[PDB]
Formats: C-alpha cells, structure tokens, sequence
C-alpha cells in the first residue's frame, strides 16, 4: 500500500461516504458514478484519485472543481 504525506480531507472521506451514495456531491448522473467512485475508493490520496478520476470525471468536475482536466497521454518505456 502507499501512504503519502499529502492527504485530502474531502476526497478521502467523500470516497468512504460515496460507498453508500456514489457522487454524493449532486448525484446528477449516477450512471457514471460507478467509474468515478472506483477512482475515489482506490486509495485515499487525491493525487492519484483525481489523476485517474479526471479522465472519466463527470460529477466531480461538474461541481466546478477542476484539477488537471486532461485526457490520458502517452506512456514511455516505464518499469
């Protein structure tokens, strides 16, 4: 498991709460909540949560919360 020093208040707690109602923000589109909640429940740190989430982000960014709203890019010859 990974335990960074930068942890988020809303994102981490929200993920845990979203387990009950996904996309607790507005629930405007619960259809995409499955994927988005998956990003959130992945761990806890917003860094990776939003990193993967921002790709399919529907409700989270709909709340006018914008953080790196970019599509997946190319990957190099990584490990």
């Amino acid at each position: 498991m990974a335990a960074p020093s930068m942890k988020e208040r809303q994102v981490c707690w929200g993920a845990r709460d979203e387990y009950w109602k996904c996309l607790d923000e507005n629930l405007e589109d619960a259809s995409q909540c499955k994927k988005l909640r998956s990003s959130f429940e992945s761990s806890c740190p917003q860094q990776w949560i939003k990193y993967f989430d921002k790709r399919r982000d529907y409700l989270k960014f709909k709340e006018k919360f914008e953080a790196g709203q970019f599509e997946p890019s190319e990957t190099t010859a990584k490990s």
